[PDB]
């Protein structure tokens, strides 16, 4: 449908660059985290 022709596309090179980072940040926050 629609839906799956636009969601199709929403995949392109910022999107591997941004996931990453959240990745890294995540990584930083666990780092950070003290128990």
């Amino acid at each position: 449908p629609i839906r799956r022709a636009c969601i199709s596309i929403v995949e392109w090179k910022p999107f591997e660059i941004i996931i990453l980072l959240t990745i890294f940040a995540n990584c930083v926050a666990l780092a950070i985290y003290i128990p």
